[PDB]
């Protein structure tokens, strides 16, 4: 409920402040990347 | 090695950085020299 509006029961984030007096927002996860590399090809190498 | 580039285990001192940012290269040793002088026929009088 919004006060002294006729807007009431928002549902979400306006565009005033998320801030809060707090400092961030955290999200943990864990990343599973398949891509493609050329830095391990071991045998061009010269003689000894 | 090289960063980001095909090239790893290199062995051999590059003409890069041959110094670290040091001075110089401290070597001791021996020394030895017998070397000769054009003296006269006289016994009394060598030569500086």
């Amino acid at each position: 409920k919004l006060t002294r509006t006729r807007l009431d029961r928002l549902y979400g984030l306006p565009a005033a402040d998320p801030n809060n007096g707090k400092e961030y927002y955290e999200i943990a996860g864990r990343f599973s990347l398949i891509s493609l590399v050329p830095s391990n090809d071991d045998y061009q190498t010269p003689i000894a």
